């Protein structure tokens, strides 16, 4: 059951179109029977309202499945609304314990936010260091392009950064306007990240959208420590 990005994976939010387009990926990802794109002509509001007697009369071949899959849709996706909150209040029992019933460890929020955005953003290392057991995706972005090392460096968790940057995270990965994570820390104030970020391979050559480097972001910043350090570099 691999969830395809192009449908918005909120049943509720189909339109008329994207029920068929479910029912296409549903076609050749179970190999059934052809299925008449009229077989279901409502949206995702109203395609939830139907039995799965109501499948099968619609359906006889594939009605069944094609339930029982939608069933499988919208439970994967409760599981991500819960592990993304248990993500963020530190419940490491509850996050232990969702994706050992199948939550998908890189379940993004709308904004985009994997639970290891939310883990690092409040300082829990330890789900971290568990999201990365389940092979979560450090260099995952959010809506706005930011790493998990952007919000990890701008908290001033450098105990996760050095963990991410431990796994292999993109040092160099630029916001989307340019604000790597020496940005990002550098805004913030974090002296000690910023010196975790430039022996792992912090660049300033990547710039802000302004034109800033650490060192001009540091000076525009008012931290004359962070700044004359940033200067110096």
């Amino acid at each position: 059951i691999r969830l395809p990005a192009h449908l918005r994976l909120q049943p509720i939010y189909w339109s008329r179109d994207d029920v068929a387009q479910w029912l296409k990926w549903a076609e050749n990802e179970f190999s059934l029977s052809p299925i008449d794109s009229n077989t279901f002509e409502m949206n995702g509001k109203a395609l939830l309202l139907l039995t799965k007697e109501d499948f099968r009369y619609r359906s006889p071949h594939s009605g069944d499945e094609l339930y029982e899959l939608l069933q499988h849709i919208l439970k994967q996706r409760d599981l991500g609304k819960k592990l993304l909150e248990a993500a963020r209040a530190g419940q490491d029992d509850e996050v232990r314990i969702l994706m050992a019933n199948g939550a998908d460890v890189n379940a993004t929020d709308n904004d985009g936010y994997t639970p290891l955005h939310l883990a690092a953003s409040n300082g829990h290392l330890e789900i971290v260091e568990v999201l990365l057991k389940n092979g979560a995706d450090v260099n995952a972005s959010d809506l706005t392009g930011i790493t998990p090392l952007h919000a990890a460096a701008a908290t001033g968790h450098l105990e996760i950064v050095e963990v991410l940057l431990k796994h292999g995270a993109d040092v160099n990965a630029y916001d989307n306007d340019g604000h790597t994570p020496l940005h990002l820390a550098a805004k913030y104030g974090h002296l000690e990240i910023v010196e975790v970020l430039l022996k792992h391979g912090a660049d300033v050559n990547a710039q802000d959208k302004f034109g800033k480097t650490a060192f001009d972001i540091s000076i525009d910043n008012g931290n004359e420590d962070l700044a004359e350090i940033l200067q110096k570099l």
